[PDB]
DNA sequence: ATTTTCAATT
């Protein structure tokens, strides 16, 4: 029987996570996967608190028999319990630290549900890149094929994701100069994939 | 500014 807390509900990001993880740098387990779907009203979008949220992209437990590793797997699920309907359109856009997944079997899972699910706008903001051996190429071809909308976080979305994700009174967002040498290096290289069908 | 990267098992 504790009070509920005065400043808010727990549901709040703590700024050190976020920092930490868009700490701008390679290697990071335990990823966290953001998503926020909104729904068009007459031209309006009209995004709703409560759906947004966020999951861990660790999940391990054999004596369940539940099998996956990235969060997105999860998020997967979240979306039949929205129940969207086809004759609405929504636009779900999902902010990881990586963008890039290999073929374990979540990118099966996502491909058929844009497949399947073309009335809905699926959008993945790229912070890092999370690709391996040579044999990477075909990875991002292959969920690519479905996911052809990869961007790489921006000064602006740094900014927006703190106050979207995390609300602190008191407590400023301090950018830090890493996107524009960032964004070139990253840019150069997601562009530089894509490419490749080009030739 | 930080250049080898999504903590699932046999
Ligand atoms: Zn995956």
């Amino acid at each position: 029987m504790e009070a509920s807390p005065a400043s808010g509900p727990r549901h709040l990001m703590d700024p050190h996570i976020f920092t930490s993880n868009f700490n701008n740098g390679i290697g990071r387990h335990k990823t966290y996967l953001c998503y926020e779907v909104e729904r068009l009203d007459n031209g309006t979008s009209v995004k709703m608190d409560q759906h947004r949220g966020f999951l861990h992209n660790q999940a391990k437990n054999l004596n369940s028999g539940f099998y996956g590793r990235h969060a997105q797997l999860r998020f997967l699920d979240l979306v039949p319990s929205l129940q969207l309907d086809p004759a609405q359109i929504y636009r779900v856009t999902w902010f990881i630290s990586w963008s890039p997944c290999f073929s374990w079997g979540c990118a099966g899972e996502v491909r058929a549900f844009l497949q399947e699910n073309t009335h809905v706008r699926l959008r993945i903001f790229a912070a890092r890149i999370y690709d391996y051996d040579p044999l990477y190429k075909e990875a991002l071809q292959m969920l690519r094929d479905a996911g052809a909308q990869v961007s790489i976080m921006t000064y602006d979305e740094f900014k927006h994701c703190w106050d979207t994700f995390v609300d602190h009174q008191g407590q400023p967002f301090q950018p830090w100069d890493g996107l524009d040498e960032h964004s070139q290096a990253l840019s150069g290289r997601l562009r530089a994939i894509l490419q490749n069908q080009g030739n």
